[PDB]
C-alpha cells in the first residue's frame, strides 16, 4: 500500500501547509480529501496522520506505541520542562509523578475539590447576575476567568480573582506569550534569522517570570507549612511507592506550570463548545435545562447532585466528540512493526492522531455524523474501545479527565439551572487554535431565570 501525500512546495515538501492560523483544521479537510492515512514530510521530518479507528485502535497498542513528544511539545518543554504533560515515558519523573499525583485526580478526590469548584462557580453565576438588560457575555473569556481561578484554588490555594479585572496577572502575560512563541516556531521555515532575535529575547524573559514566580510559590508553602488540601501539599508530602522517593522542588514547579497551562486552555474550550451546541440546537438545551431544573434542587449543588446530571455530560462528550479542545497526540514506533497489515513501520517512525477525524468515522458512529446528538453517549457500554479519544490514550491519557469533567458538569448545570441563552449575533463558528481549540468572539446574552443562590 503506497500511503497518500498532500501537495508538496519543492525542497519545504509539506511544510508551508502549516503556514496557517488554524493548522489542524487544514489537516482535517487533507484527512477528508486523503483518506485514513496520509504521509506528511518537512526537511528533516516525516510523521503519519491518522483519521480511522480501524487504524486508531493499533496505534493505541501500548505494546507497540508509546507517546512522541510533537514538534509544538518540544518547543513548549522550554518551559514545562520534565512535568507529565511534556516528559517522555522512559524519564524517571514521569513515572515518578503518575504514582504521587494519580490519586490527588481520582473521582474520590473530586468530593474534596467540590467546595473550591462551587466557590468560583457561584462567582461566574453572580457575575453574570448582575449584568444590564441588552449587556452581553463573552463566552471563551469568562470559561477560562472560572478554569483559571478554580486550578489556582484547587492546585495551591492561589487566588487568581480573574472576575475582579480585565487585565490577565503577570504569570499569565508570560505564559500566553510564551505558548503563542511556541507554536509560531513550528511554521518558522528559518528560525535563526535575526528578525526574530526579538522573539528570542522576549521568550527567555518569559520563561525567566514564570519560574521565579512559582518558585517563590513553593519556597512560600514551605516557608508557612500549612497543609491545605491541595495538588502543593500532595507534591511536598508524597512519595512514589515505587522509588520511595519524592518529587525535588525544580519538577514541583514544572508541575505547577503544567497545570496552570491546563487550567487556562482546556476545560474553558470545553464549556465554550458546550454553550456553542445549546444555543445552537435549542430542543438539546430544553433537554439540559430541564435536567439541571429537576436534579439542582438546592441553592448550592453537591458532589452527588453533579454526578446526578446524566444529559448534562452526555452534552459535554457530544462536544468532545466534534470539537475534542486538545486535537491531536504524537505516537513512535516502539520496534518495526506493520500497522492494519498493509503500512510497514521502522523502529522510531512518528502517528499523529487526528481526533477529530477519529470522531467523524462513519463506520463508527453512523451517516449524521456533523449533527450534535448528546444521545449518542446515553449507553457508555455501547462505544466501542479507542472510538472515543478526547483524553488520550493508556498510561498517558489525561491525568485531569475527572477533574475537567466534573469542573464542566457543576458549571455547565448552574448556566442551564439560572439563565435562558440568546445567539443574539447568529454566531458564526471561528475556531481559535493554540494547543488546544476555542470558539473566538462567542457571545451571547442572558437572561436569569431570577433564582436565588
Ligand atoms: C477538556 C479538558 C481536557 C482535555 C480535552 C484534555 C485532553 C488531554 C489529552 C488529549 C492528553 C494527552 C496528550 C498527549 O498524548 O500528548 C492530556 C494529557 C494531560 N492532561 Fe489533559 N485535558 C483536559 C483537561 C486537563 C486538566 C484540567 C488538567 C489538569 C488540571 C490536565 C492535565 C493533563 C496532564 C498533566 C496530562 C499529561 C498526562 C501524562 O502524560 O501523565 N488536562 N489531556
Ligand atoms: O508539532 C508537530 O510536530 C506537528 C506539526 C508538524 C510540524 C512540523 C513538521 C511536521 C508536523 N503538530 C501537529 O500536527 C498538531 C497540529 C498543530 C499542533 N499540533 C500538536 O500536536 O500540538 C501539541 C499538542 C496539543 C494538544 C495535545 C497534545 C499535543
Ligand atoms: N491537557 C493537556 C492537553 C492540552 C494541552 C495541555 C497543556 C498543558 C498541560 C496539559 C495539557
Amino acid at each position: 500500500k503506497e500511503m497518500p501525500q498532500p501537495k508538496t512546495f519543492g525542497e519545504l515538501k509539506n511544510l508551508p501547509l502549516l503556514n496557517t492560523d488554524k493548522p489542524v483544521q487544514a489537516l482535517m479537510k487533507i484527512a477528508d480529501e486523503l483518506g485514513e492515512i496520509f504521509k506528511f514530510e518537512a526537511p528533516g521530518r516525516v510523521t503519519r496522520y491518522l483519521s480511522s479507528q480501524r487504524l486508531i485502535k493499533e496505534a493505541c497498542d501500548e505494546s507497540r506505541f508509546d507517546k512522541n513528544l510533537s514538534q509544538a511539545l518540544k518547543f513548549v518543554r522550554d518551559f514545562a520542562g520534565d512535568g507529565l504533560f511534556t516528559s517522555w515515558t522512559h524519564e524517571k519523573n514521569w513515572k515518578k509523578a503518575h504514582n504521587i499525583l494519580l490519586p490527588s485526580f481520582s473521582q474520590q478526590a473530586m468530593k474534596g475539590y467540590h467546595a473550591m469548584m462551587v466557590d468560583i462557580a457561584v462567582q461566574l453565576v453572580q457575575k453574570w447576575e448582575r449584568l444590564n438588560a441588552d449587556e452581553h457575555i463573552e463566552v471563551p473569556e469568562d470559561m477560562t476567568r472560572l478554569t483559571l481561578d478554580t486550578i489556582g484554588l484547587c492546585g495551591f490555594n492561589y487566588r487568581f480573582n480573574s472576575f475582579y479585572r480585565d487585565q490577565p496577572h503577570p504569570f499569565i502575560t508570560s505564559m500566553v506569550r510564551a505558548l503563542d512563541e511556541a507554536m509560531n516556531k513550528l511554521q518558522r521555515a528559518n528560525p535563526d534569522d535575526p528578525a526574530y532575535d526579538e522573539n528570542k529575547r522576549q521568550f527567555q524573559e518569559d520563561i525567566k517570570v514564570m519560574n521565579d514566580l512559582v518558585d517563590k510559590i513553593i519556597a512560600d508553602r514551605k516557608a508557612s507549612g500549612e497543609q491545605s488540601d491541595d495538588l502543593l501539599t500532595h507534591m511536598l508530602n508524597g512519595k512514589d511507592p515505587e522509588t520511595g522517593e519524592p518529587l525535588d522542588d525544580e519538577n514541583i514547579r514544572y508541575q505547577i506550570i503544567t497545570f496552570l497551562i491546563a487550567g487556562h486552555e482546556t476545560t474553558s474550550g470545553l464549556l465554550s463548545f458546550a454553550l456553542y451546541f445549546l444555543v445552537k440546537n435549542p430542543h438539546v438545551l430544553q433537554k439540559a435545562a430541564e435536567e439541571a431544573a429537576r436534579v439542582l434542587v438546592d441553592p448550592v449543588p453537591s458532589y452527588k447532585q453533579v454526578k446526578q446530571l446524566k444529559y448534562v455530560g452526555m452534552v459535554l462528550n457530544e462536544a468532545l466528540r466534534l470539537w475534542p479542545t486538545a486535537p491531536a497526540f504524537s505516537l513512535y514506533a516502539k520496534e518495526d512493526t506493520v500497522l492494519g497489515g498493509e503500512y510497514p513501520l521502522e523502529k522510531g517512525d512518528e502517528l499523529m492522531v487526528l481526533i477529530p477525524q477519529l470522531h467523524r468515522d462513519k463506520t463508527i458512529w453512523g451517516d449524521d455524523v456533523e449533527e450534535f446528538r448528546p444521545e449518542r453517549f446515553e449507553n457508555p457500554s455501547a462505544i466501542p474501545q479507542h472510538a472515543f479519544k478526547p483524553f488520550g490514550n493508556g498510561q498517558r491519557a489525561c491525568i485531569g479527565q475527572q477533574f475537567a469533567l466534573h469542573e464542566a458538569t457543576l458549571v455547565l448545570g448552574m448556566m442551564l439551572k439560572h439563565f435562558d441563552f440568546e445567539d443574539h449575533t447568529n454566531y458564526e463558528l471561528d475556531i481559535k487554535e493554540t494547543l488546544t481549540l476555542k470558539p473566538e468572539g462567542f457571545v451571547v446574552k442572558a437572561k436569569s431565570k431570577k433564582i436565588p443562590l
